[PDB]
């Protein structure tokens, strides 16, 4: 009993009021169809409840109390969209995720992770959750807005020098060394998912694939998630891994922001997948690009195998590394600094840093479609 009303209170709880209202409206949902309310049971059920439910559906947050301004990127399950709450007129960047490509798709549990990350992680490197809800078709995560854009968008407008690149990859090295001491491993590190702020000081986003460590600190995961160009070769040979595959995209990432291309681009997508698995000698830096002997040696420190990968014994290893030698921050304030690109912003839903841009069946049996979202509501 005691427990019990702190886990009615308690945010993280299965049974708080979100997550016992998320239980209610699910019911209803599955079970309002005249092929099944035949049923006296279903029947019963939705008279006495059906007027009730309707009415919490209104009076609780909704799709509906958005102006979507812009739509600012397109994922695998769905889209992340510019948005403003009508009553507040607070300016917010909303992910959507079909439920029904989440069933159709199979996977349809990798949202726990993404939303506990952002929504507790309390770090300037973590983008933050302030709501989380959902309706028949979509589940709704409502974010901090990144007004900075993300690094694809600042690399392609700049040619990047050793200065800015080392502020990044500072940047980075703290982002995830905050989300590896939560006992997580990002598994898709890339620029599009740093994205800038007011200031242009980095956060992490698309925790989708994050998975939560041994007490070894490892993962026993038989399956590769992540993108192409920045997959480190353990992913692809794991088709009992450590948060070094983490530093392997953090040296793709240098190399790309210093050369301008990727360091295993290919033609095709087994192309790169085969480029990476023989990184030791596809890898190599083209003469007309200047990259100093220090970045260099940086870049190759962590594009090597997970067993002598720069970062494997922590933090202070990379920390230390000759190439973020500079005389404008220290790793104990680079975020109190100044960034090398502060954005110029001409309103609170300037869009300028970020590029342009499912009928589930009626069922005859009882299907349950909205049992593995009841709890997202936070
Ligand atoms: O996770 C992201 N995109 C990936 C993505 C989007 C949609 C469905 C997905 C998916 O990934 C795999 C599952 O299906 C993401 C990107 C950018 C922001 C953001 C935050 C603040 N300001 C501006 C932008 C927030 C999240």
């Amino acid at each position: 009993q005691r427990k019990l009303e702190a886990l009615i209170r308690d945010p993280r709880s299965p049974i708080n009021v979100e997550s016992l209202l998320d239980g209610l409206n699910s019911l209803v949902l599955d079970l309002d169809f005249p092929a099944l309310r035949k049923n006296k049971n279903i029947d019963n059920f939705l008279n006495r409840y059906e007027k009730i439910v309707k009415k919490i559906r209104g009076l609780q947050m909704k799709a509906e109390d958005y102006d979507v301004v812009k739509v600012i990127g397109r994922g695998a399950f769905g889209e992340v969209q510019l948005v403003r709450h009508k009553a507040s007129q607070k300016v917010y960047a909303m992910k959507l995720l079909s439920k029904f490509e989440m069933i159709k798709r199979s996977d349809s549990a990798f949202f726990w992770e993404e939303r506990d990350i952002m929504a507790f992680a309390n770090s300037p490197w973590v983008v933050q959750l302030f709501y989380a809800f959902q309706d028949d078709r979509y589940l709704y995560m409502v974010m901090e807005y990144m007004p900075g854009g993300d690094l694809v968008n600042l690399m392609s407008n700049y040619d990047v020098p050793e200065k800015w690149a080392k502020f990044y990859t500072a940047e980075v090295v703290l982002a995830l060394d905050a989300i590896h001491s939560m006992g997580l491993i990002h598994r898709d590190v890339k620029p599009d998912n740093m994205l800038l702020d007011k200031h242009g000081h980095l956060k992490l986003a698309d925790f989708g694939t994050c998975m939560k460590m041994d007490e070894t600190g490892m993962v026993h995961c038989d399956t590769a998630v992540g993108t192409p160009d920045y997959i480190s070769p353990e992913v692809l040979k794991s088709q009992f891994y450590g948060r070094e595959c983490d530093w392997w995209s953090v040296g793709v990432f240098l190399y790309e922001m210093l050369v301008g291309d990727t360091p295993f681009y290919a033609d095709s997508l087994v192309g790169t997948y085969s480029k990476i698995m023989d990184h030791k000698n596809s890898l190599c830096f083209p003469e007309d690009a200047e990259i100093s002997k220090h970045a260099k040696n940086l870049i190759c420190a962590f594009l090597t195998d997970r067993e002598v990968r720069l970062g494997r014994n922590g933090v202070e290893e990379i920390r230390q590394h000759p190439f973020f030698k500079n005389d404008q921050w220290h790793w104990d304030n680079i975020r109190e600094t100044a960034a090398p690109v502060v954005p110029e912003l001409s309103s609170d839903i300037d869009s300028s840093n970020f590029d342009d841009i499912e009928t589930f069946p009626i069922p005859k049996a009882f299907v349950g479609n909205q049992l593995p979202f009841i709890g997202f509501t936070y």
